């Protein structure tokens, strides 16, 4: 547990986890059930808000950063895999805007 741990759970978790657009990013990408089979070919390190969750709920990060860098994955992995004029392309650029806000306000170490 740190400061900024605790923010990026409490503040920014709890932001983007109810937004109106998170339900494509609430669990990881099935690939069968939404028909990608080139999916895992193209994205080799697959990214999703329930994972960040579940690891800042157990104690996974170190540091900060470094769940900064999964939400960074979640969405980069977004914007690589689709077409830019898909819907999920802005409802990433959404929740991301929010990330980038919330960050801008997060404690020092
Ligand atoms: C996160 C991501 O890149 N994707 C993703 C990841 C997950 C899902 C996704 C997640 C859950 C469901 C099941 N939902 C249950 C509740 C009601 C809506 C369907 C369906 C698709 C969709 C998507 C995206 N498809 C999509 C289609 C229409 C509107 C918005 C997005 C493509 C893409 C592979």
């Amino acid at each position: 547990v740190t400061n900024q741990l605790q923010y990026l759970h409490k503040v920014v978790m709890k932001a983007l986890w109810k937004h109106q657009f998170a339900w494509p990013f609430r669990q990881p990408v099935d690939a069968v059930k939404l028909g990608l089979p080139d999916y895992h070919k193209i994205i080799k390190q697959p990214m999703d808000m329930g994972t960040i969750k579940r690891r800042l709920e157990n104690n996974y990060y170190w540091a900060a950063s470094e769940c900064m860098q999964d939400f960074n994955t979640m969405f980069t992995n977004c914007y690589i895999y689709n077409k830019p004029t898909d819907d999920i392309v802005l409802m990433a650029q959404t929740l991301e805007k929010i990330f980038l806000q919330k960050v801008a306000s997060m404690p020092q170490e």
